[PDB]
C-alpha cells in the first residue's frame, strides 16, 4: 500500500551506530542516540507528507514470576545476558542476576508507604526511594 | 508587562552550545543539552518568582511533497544541507539526499501493520521497524 | 507488606554513579543518566510481576525575589559559586550572577505574548523564545 498515515512506534533498530558513523556524528551523541526509541507521526495527504519524529529514552521492562528463573538481556543498561531469579526473603523481593558481573542483582521492599530499591553490582550499591504517585 | 505567569513552551534556541561552552560545560553534556527543548512554568506573585524548567528531547520534523525537491537542513543529526527528493518506486517511498555524503537516503514501505525503514549512507545500512499505534 | 502494586515516583537516588561505573557504562551515558528521574510502575498479582521503568529529565527549579541577592551553586550547570541578583529594568527582568565568569547573567521579557530570554556569559549570548501555552 501507499498509505503511510499513522502513529508509528519503533520496535527494532539495527546498526544505528554504523549509520551515524557514516554521518560524522561524535561519540557522545552516538552513545546517547543508541539508547532512544522513536515514535514517528506521519500525516499524509496524497503526495503531501508531514512527518514528526519523536524521541524517548527507552524504558526498562521486566516481567517475572517469583522463583521462576528467566533469561534477561539488559538492553539500555550494559547490554549483558544474565540468568535472573527472584526470591522472597521475608517481604524483601531479592533478585540475583547470574552472569559476568559479581554480586549483581537488586532488592525491592516496602516500608511505610515508600518503595525501596537497592541496585547492586560488584562492590557498588545504589539506593533509591520512591513515593506513590 | 511585568506578569510572567504562565506555561512557556520553547519556540527557538540559538547559540545554546556557544553559551554552554563559555561556561566550561563538558563536551558530552553540551551535545545532550543541544538536543533538548524546554517548557518553563513561571509562578509570579508580585516580585516573588518560583520557576520550573522542564526538559524533553527536541523532535525532528520534515514536510515534503512526493516529486517536489526541497532543501533540507538536517538539524539534530550532522547539521548538513541536502537537496532531498522523495519519490515512488512501486509502493516503496524512496528518498535521495544529495549532498557531500552520497548514497545517502532512505527507503520506506508498509507490510501488514509494520512500517519498514532502511537508512543508508555510504556503505552503511540501518534497519528500523515500527508498529502502528 | 508484599503488595508492590502502584506507580512509584523517584524521591532520592544515591550512588547511581558508582553503580553504573561498576557496570562499565560509558562516560557520556553516565553524565546523562545522572540527570534523570524514574517512575517505576509495578503490576503485581500474587507472585506474578510486570514492571516498567520510565526515564524523564530532572526539572530545574529556581525561586527568587526581585532585589534580594542570594548565593547560588550552579547545579545542572557548571557548579561554580555565584552571587545572584534579579532586578527590574523597566519591564525587562535582569539577572546578574557575580563570579569568576564575566558578564554572566540573563535577561527575560515579554513582548506580545512570547517570552524572550537572553542568556549571557562573557561575550556569548544565547537567545531563546517561548510561546505561552
Ligand atoms: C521517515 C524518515 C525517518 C523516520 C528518519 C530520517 C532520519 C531520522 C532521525 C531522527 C532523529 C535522530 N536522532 C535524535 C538524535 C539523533 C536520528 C535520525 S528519522
Ligand atoms: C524493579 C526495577 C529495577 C530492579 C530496576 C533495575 C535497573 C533499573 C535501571 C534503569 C535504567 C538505568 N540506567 C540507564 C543507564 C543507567 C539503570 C538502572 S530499574
Amino acid at each position: 500500500t501507499r498509505d503511510f498515515n499513522g502513529t508509528w512506534e519503533m520496535e527494532s533498530n539495527e546498526n544505528f551506530e554504523g549509520y551515524m558513523k557514516a554521518l560524522d556524528i561524535d561519540f557522545a551523541t552516538r552513545k546517547i542516540a543508541v539508547r532512544l526509541t522513536f515514535t514517528d507521526v506521519i500525516d499524509q495527504d496524497g503526495d503531501n507528507f508531514k512527518t514528526k519524529a519523536t524521541s524517548t529514552f527507552l524504558n526498562y521492562d521486566v516481567d517475572f514470576t517469583v522463583g521462576v528463573e528467566f533469561d534477561e538481556y539488559t538492553k539500555s543498561l550494559d547490554n549483558r545476558h544474565v540468568k535472573a531469579l527472584v526470591t522472597w526473603e521475608g517481604d524483601v523481593l531479592v533478585c540475583v542476576q547470574k552472569g559476568e558481573k559479581e554480586n549483581r542483582g537488586w532488592k525491592k521492599w516496602i516500608e511505610g508507604d515508600k518503595l525501596y530499591l537497592e541496585l547492586t553490582c560488584g562492590d557498588q550499591v545504589c539506593r533509591q526511594v520512591f513515593k506513590k504517585k
